[PDB]
């Protein structure tokens, strides 16, 4: 929080938490990085000086914009690596030359313009600086906005232009940050995955170059997940240093380590470059979505418990902020699209009997849809399938002693829709270019006011047609011939952007005007799993697949980053279905219990000791539900190592814990094999359901013998409470 | 050389040397790329659907672009990857559809409009497959150019851009080429350094996500070269597969890997997008420089065994293409500038005496240029230091028997000029900024014709002044502030290229002017060592640093790629200078002579002893020459896995070698070395000078019980004859 300038120094020192983040002006207004790392008193800001390095002061060979490490630098007038922004002016030259010219420090932290972030609720959390760059020549104004909180080692940091000159500028690239580490002796870890595999945690050691997760389709993605970090090349789970970097955005973005000659780290991450620009009119500004940077050296437990506490309690937001969430039944694969309305209510006795707290409904209650290919856009209650409307469904469900929700998609639209054959124009198209479909289906232009409106409007008209208290918001396809007929030339590269910033203003007028909603974003499962949609939805469906195994993966791997809270995990039906996969109804209870717990079957289907597992499992993460979704995560076995994965979580006074196992391919004959937990009172003596009486030294120092077991699929899980 | 169309299966068959190279038309006229590796008679050409892969055709949900590989992608209409090309339309768009309209084959190669390429010398050598792209909404066609040599594993590609519509089109990225790989399935060879440091051999796992080397210098760089290779997981030196991508050009580049989602890897090459953009009018085409890929089974040798012979016999043009060397000695630091024609002439005789054949003459010949600062761009000999002109110094080194050479710095002027003076926009600059300086001074605009032309009548009046028959031609920075005064402001961006085709097409001229001259290429260095470069000057000063152990390094990477006809290497003086070493003379001939020998020292400083071994060095490398030079080189141990390098050379019949051995630090009592060769035959017997009869076999599966030495550096050099 405790963010300081030293004019004698001309240093900025920001204090976050236990961490330090210091930078120095530097000759003629030069904004250098000097630190970042753990917390120091003071830190003083060699060989600038190098072969082929240029000098931008003739009369000062003593550096190079090439050499000095830096906070937001351009290229083309001296610096050669990777730049944060770069401007083109109405010469066609793209030098441009921004200097300190001012800086202002205050409490607490700001809103962005159009866009997500996270935030405070008390001044005292958090300091800001602003630190204003200008290049005069062009009337060109950059503000660095850095945050410090309190309580985190969390800095965040975001940039915005304004054109403050009587020319156009056009933005080629406009990142939000950048920070030059004084050596690359780290590794960097990124979460590649895809559909149904999101978010494998991938460690890889740096190159001499450039190495960069990105995403090219309109959307934060299933094939990179919008977080880097680095690591110290001995870091591990509980111990060393780490940096991640997580950008607070649902859109394109670029994430990139550029490793120079001198062997130091730039580090940069914002919106994707790449068929990107920015208009700028004299008087305009462009404000870039924030990117939160946590350091710790108690290993990557220790960073992502931070963005734990950080993204579950400052940035998601709404009446289910701190709340509990549903166990929740989804009624799709019960039916397909195969319904109508009698079925529905005794499926929901049955359900309710069994304690499931939220009943779903899934696609196809709308208009003419029934199958992935019709009326998309069209919102009405299709009132064949359901005469009595959402409300005599919902209120009978509700009678029942369950809450009731809803799948929408409203981003999409049919060919073969009524929005579409009055207004074709309304989807992203560019001129004379066939419309490329995902799933027979084209995107709507959010870009557009009258889209946005009329969204707002026709799903407002659903959401408030029936006591509805969840909304599950589906997103099944990413962007293609990216472009507006509502925009000029000079603006088309604009689309994707001001697509996302337009999805941003209809979640938040959506989300506000249904406060009694929990709403869950789906993006064909975690597709858009990102800081930038849980600030609108406090829930995320983690991924498609549902596979035990599966899970151990991208749970595993998603827990890097976001919080079990909003890490939606479903029990569902074997035979599995992206892979094909047997696992007991404990497993599949095992690793779901480990996330927001919910089903996704057909109760139709089950046998009468399934459903008495399946009524044991729901009072069972009913009694430890607070402190999956609210307590402390540790992971302790990585499945990205070998074939196991486990992890743990603890209450916030340390009495209470629930610890989970699983081991895939266990051999015959084999090893007996330990695990040693973390984060309890070594001091404490804790009773483990079922084990018996052990010390928390004991347990963390010395470990629990596992109970021997081989087979296909070993899942274990525990209750640990204080004595 | 044998490239075929199947016109049943739609395929091309392209057999380079011991390779195929497999393409085939798909649907609607998409080009696929099928395989890439050893030889085969045939290859027939699954899961194209993926989840948010969408479909370009929506008549056919089988395929999208962004799973089919592909040899020239574009982004936009369902391909999320990296393209390989973009343009912009006058509607801001940025989606193209290129689909395939037409092939032809032929025998031969073409020359490149503007640039440096491989050739040939008889049709026979190689065939060319040029296939033709077309988008007809936009009248965009992209003539894709493959060559296949017959001798050689070797396949050259470039793309031709031509705007056959009625609008503007911009481009935004234009590389030369892209390739799809079926898995990720190696590592990644590049070749990063710094001045004083060039191409260190850096092999890497590759990552899911974007690896890329580049430069941003406008010159191919120190820093990065532009070669990257994918090699097998256990390929080495001597066995195994390995795909090198060479690119033939000086300026910007990227090289690049992308991994995708289903861990196929993406490679591409060309111009560097970053900053770059090229304006087509109606009717106006645009050239790629091209890309020589060359694949071996046989490690790393086979590979670089490969580029040596083509670069060698195929690339490097002029009358000393086949010729050995001369043996030089650069006479700078006899006197750094101070100088004048009474010493030359005795140190001439000096140096004669030793045998030495060629006499250089350095920087400060010229106006008034006596430090790092001055009258660079005037170019006329300053006659107080020289009198007599370069006539009267040059006629009496002649007749002393050795050659006569000079140093010319063309592409640089300084602020203190004439030249400058009378013409200031002949700089590279932009409107209204600060001309940043390297070494105290600013590059001349290349991409202006009467610049260009004033450069070649200024250097052409030196050099036909006298009987002069090397030049070394040096650039000392690069390029900021990139603009030009003679373009409009929707060309400013392609200032950088238009420079580079100025610099070849001056370079193309003063080689053909002055035929009785060895050119060599140099910047700082080799920074600029590259095949463009070779194409033009077929020698090149590798490295500023000239210490022993720093050049095991650097000629060790240098040799991935180039021969070693083009690899200069000089003995210099000690102390050394960029790093600080003392290594005898005897070690520091041992490293040059591997590669083309010269010496860059003050003769008057030398002891008789040393006169004496320096002579003695002469008469071993003029023994040796013809093997260094035109031998075959097979690289044994690497000083990048270890504190040993080794290497020979080898004569085309095998029976004569020459095998040099390196190590530093090596330590007390230590274990006995050996060393097995390569390349020779094994059931011949071989006389080693100083260890006697050894058989080929022996050597190579046996080696070399190396003579037990130990010491901070070892260095030893054996002639090997066949008995």
């Amino acid at each position: 929080m405790a963010v300081t300038y030293n004019p004698q120094t001309k240093q900025f020192h920001l204090r976050a938490g236990k961490a330090s983040y210091v930078m120095q002006l530097f000759r003629s207004g030069y904004l250098a990085h000097i630190y970042w790392g753990k917390a120091v008193r003071d830190v003083r800001g060699s060989r600038l000086d190098r072969a082929f390095s240029p000098n931008p002061d003739p009369s000062d060979r003593t550096f190079s914009l090439d050499t000095l490490p830096q906070e937001y630098p351009a290229y083309g007038n001296t610096d050669f690596r990777s730049p944060a922004y770069q401007v083109q002016l109405e010469n066609g030259s793209t030098v441009t030359d921004l200097r300190y010219k001012t800086h202002r420090i205050y409490k607490g932290k700001p809103r962005l313009n159009g866009l997500p972030a996270t935030y405070v609720e008390h001044e005292q959390e958090a300091e800001t600086l602003e630190i204003v760059l200008g290049d005069a020549l062009i009337g060109l104004e950059v503000t660095l906005q850095y945050t410090a909180y309190e309580k985190w080692n969390v800095i965040t940091r975001a940039a915005r232009f304004e054109n403050k000159g009587g020319e156009r500028l056009k933005l080629l690239r406009a990142l939000s940050m950048s920070v030059d580490f004084p050596t690359a002796d780290y590794d960097w870890i990124h979460l590649p995955g895809a559909w149904g595999r999101e978010r494998w945690i991938e460690r890889r050691p740096l190159v001499t170059g450039v190495q960069a997760a990105e995403s090219r389709r309109g959307a934060s993605s299933h094939q990179q997940n919008p977080f880097i970090a680095l690591v110290a090349k001995n870091a591990d789970e509980h111990q060393g240093e780490v940096y991640g970097f997580s950008f607070v955005y649902s859109g394109n973005f670029l994430a990139q380590v550029e490793v120079d000659q001198f062997h130091t780290a730039r580090v940069s991450m914002g919106i994707n470059p790449f068929d990107f620009t920015w208009l700028l009119q004299p008087g305009e500004s462009f404000q870039t979505p924030e990117v939160v940077m946590v350091y710790s050296d108690q290993g990557l437990n220790g960073m992502s418990q931070t963005y734990h506490e950080l993204y579950r309690t400052r940035l998601a937001r709404g009446a289910f902020r701190d709340r509990e969430r549903p166990i929740l039944i989804n009624n799709w694969e019960a039916t397909y699209f195969d319904f109508n309305e009698e079925k529905l209510v005794n499926i929901a006795k049955t359900e309710a009997e069994l304690g499931i707290e939220l009943f779903v409904l899934d696609d196809g209650w709308f208009g003419k849809r029934d199958d992935d290919r019709r009326s998309l856009g069209d919102w009405i209650v299709n009132r064949r399938k359901l005469p009595n409307g959402l409300d005599g469904l919902a209120k009978q469900v509700n009678e029942l002693g369950m809450q009731f929700g809803l799948w929408v998609e409203p981003e999409m639209v049919s060919p073969n829709s009524e929005l579409y054959r009055k207004h074709p124009d309304w989807c992203l198209h560019v001129p004379n270019r066939p419309r490329s479909e995902g799933r027979n289906q084209l995107v709507l232009d959010y870009s557009r006011e009258d889209v946005c409106d009329y969204i707002i409007e026709t799903i407002s008209n659903v959401l408030a047609s029936a006591p509805i208290t969840y909304v599950k918001w589906d997103m099944n396809r990413h962007m293609t011939e990216i472009g507006s007929s509502a925009l000029p030339p000079e603006r088309q590269r604009e689309t994707a952007h001001r697509y996302m910033l337009g999805l941003y203003r209809v979640m938040d007028e959506m989300t506000s005007r249904f406060p009694h909603i929990l709403f869950e974003s789906c993006s064909g499962g975690g597709g858009r799993f990102d800081p930038g949609m849980l600030y609108y939805m406090p829930q995320t469906w983690t991924s498609d697949n549902t596979d035990a195994v599966s899970r151990l993966k991208i749970q595993y791997g998603t827990s890097l980053v976001y919080p079990i809270s909003a890490m939606g995990a479903h029990v569902s039906a074997v035979p599995n279905h992206q892979v094909g996969r047997v696992a007991s109804l404990k497993a599949r209870g095992h690793v779901a219990m480990s996330g927001n717990f919910g089903y996704e079957l057909d109760i139709t289907k089950l046998t009468e000791t399934e459903k008495q597992m399946i009524k044991q499992q729901v009072a069972f993460y009913k009694d430890v539900r607070r402190l999956v979704q609210f307590g402390t995560f540790y992971r302790l076995l990585s499945p990205f190592e070998g074939n196991e994965a486990a992890w743990m979580f603890v209450s916030a006074d340390r009495s209470e814990a629930l610890v989970a196992y699983f081991r895939v391919l266990a051999e015959a004959n084999a090893p007996l094999s330990y695990l040693r937990l973390k984060g309890l009172d070594p001091n404490q003596d804790y009773e483990i359901e079922g084990l018996g009486v052990y010390g928390g030294d004991e347990l963390m120092y010395a470990g629990v013998a596992l109970p021997y077991r081989s087979g296909d699929f070993i899942s274990m899980m525990w209750r640990l409470k204080a004595v």
